[PDB]
């Protein structure tokens, strides 16, 4: 009965996401692939969900869920194809679940994948109050010969940054600690939006721009900047014996990160190892294609810029250097 | 560090499940398919997990997780290909998580799918004590022309039952209520095993036998008996205007169900609408193939029998009739 109200309630959102490969959860492979390989992953949104629960605002958290999954697929060159979610809760609140699922559908549309199935589970005793937990699962497709595996990254490659929408879905344990110690007023305005708005802003989805970029340029590696922040994730594009030399003149941290550091008495050292600091993706490619790639990304709605280059590194040194 | 102990700890279990299609989470389609269609699903284990947590016994619950997912795929004719899990907890207990994941690997091997990825998430504040929640996701493959869609079911078809291992992963809310009201001693012996053992017995996986059966016989429909028990799930094989006429002489409920009914003061009416009552799958096929199908299922390690037939039904009547 509750799950019946919900099923009817979301069928619109689900149908919105349908792509022609979907049959009748059945899905054909897109016809363009000659040697398709499936690329899959699962993710949750983490402590960001705790903030959404604190704020009782559930309409965008599904976008973060889809984003986490799909932005990890694009790093290998995969085109998202379909998506499923598992939603667990103590007592099913149909409005809440419908809001979450609708935001999942919003994300799926921006990622170009169909929401084809899912599960809503009641686990009384496991979740307190109005809490729920949601897991996402995505399957994408890549042409076998075109997998981006990082083998092509060279010393001398340029590094492009693609701008983030805010903290995305990482660092939210520190966010919540900052908010609780400072007893922060989430209604405070900063640059025309409330602090709560800035912090719940959904993760940017990089599929439309990413797929176009990969099609038009020689992309050597991509890193999706997630747990461990800017500092930990940049090295995923680096061969052994190299470093990312970051041009510190090339961007300013988005103001929400500056606010978090000030409000929270946080070191820059910790900030860089927790938050994306404005960088959602970093891309390695030849220097002579970097400006064209940047223009393409911008044309597809991203913020993008040349943030650095890959240099030879000695045995001792840090793999990320800001200068 | 905790997630590092765990990753090393499970890599053996994961490698055990590898199939040749896995590359390097990357997976090719099996070569035999001419027009492959992907079939996918997500599931959790439900309140059975609460029993495993009550009993602090985590080594088989992953089998139930895989079983729930894969036994739903086989109903459409799909061959499980790969599997991913999302494990969420308040504080990561590496031994617990490793036990769960190893049991997932056990299930994957029996289902013939590779465990190719997953996520372990810490959500402090969301889960109390040692609680965790685990979601499963599976992708299988079916030849487009060979999808089992139920269109072939006929009045006059035989119905075969495939025996369950116990309650599988459904009815465990009622199980726990029975145990709590009766203050049942889970160490009590029944037919050579403890009550706790009977109730945690992992769900039977029907892939090896199922795939062979579909290959060798004209299977019209299959229903995996899950939520709502024997009574609610049998009608999934039925066209409009038909009923399942069940031969009540053809089996005896496994003793654990009789124990649950007696201990719990439960009506037969409720039992049939909650538990599988010994039937894990029901299969519709031509009568002239039923005996051969039964022998095949038995040769592949199942318990199986002809449990009834599909008859014409009048407007008013129940779709399941035991006589
Ligand atoms: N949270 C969800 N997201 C997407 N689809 C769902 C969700 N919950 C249920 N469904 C779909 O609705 C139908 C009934 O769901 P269930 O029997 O609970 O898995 C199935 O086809 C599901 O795939
Ligand atoms: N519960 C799990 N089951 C299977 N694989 C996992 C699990 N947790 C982590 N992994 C794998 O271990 C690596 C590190 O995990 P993570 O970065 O937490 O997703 C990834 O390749 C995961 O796919």
């Amino acid at each position: 009965d509750a799950g019946n109200a919900l099923v009817e309630r979301i069928k619109g959102a689900v149908k919105r996401t349908r792509r022609p490969e979907v049959m009748g959860a059945l899905c054909e492979l897109p016809t363009k692939y000659k040697h398709p390989v499936l690329v899959s992953g699962t993710d949750g949104v983490g402590t960001k969900l705790r903030l959404a629960l604190d704020m009782k605002k559930h309409d965008t958290i599904g976008i973060d869920l889809v984003a986490m999954c799909v932005n990890d697929l694009i790093v290998q060159g995969a085109e998202p194809l379909f998506f499923l979610d598992y939603y667990a809760t103590g007592k099913l609140d149909v409005d809440t679940a419908a809001e979450v699922i609708s935001g999942i559908a919003d994300g799926c549309l921006q990622a170009g994948c169909a929401l084809i199935g899912g599960e809503t589970a009641e686990m009384p005793g496991m979740y307190e109050g109005e809490d729920y937990d949601v897991a996402g699962f995505c399957v994408g497709v890549v042409e076998k010969e075109e997998i981006i595996d990082g083998s092509k990254v060279q010393v001398g490659d340029a590094l492009i940054a693609v701008g983030s929408s805010g903290p995305h879905s990482n660092g939210y344990s520190l966010v919540r600690k900052i908010l609780e110690v400072s007893k922060a007023d989430k209604n405070e305005r900063l640059a025309g939006k409330t602090i709560g708005e800035h912090l719940l802003a959904p993760t940017k989805i990089y599929i439309k721009s990413g797929l176009k970029l990969i099609a038009e340029h020689d992309i050597h590696a991509i890193s999706h900047i997630t747990g461990g922040g800017f500092w930990e994730n940049i090295p995923r594009v680096l061969p052994e014996g190299t470093k990312a030399v970051i041009d510190g003149k090339s961007w300013e941290w988005p103001v929400i990160f500056q606010w978090l550091q000030e409000k929270g008495n946080v070191t820059t050292h910790e900030m860089y190892r927790t938050f994306n600091c404005g960088v959602g993706l970093i891309i390695a490619l030849p220097k002579d294609q970097a400006n064209a790639a940047v223009a393409l990304l911008q044309a597809e709605g991203e913020t993008a810029w040349v943030i650095g280059e890959i240099a030879a590194a000695n045995s001792n040194e840090a793999q990320v250097e800001i200068n």
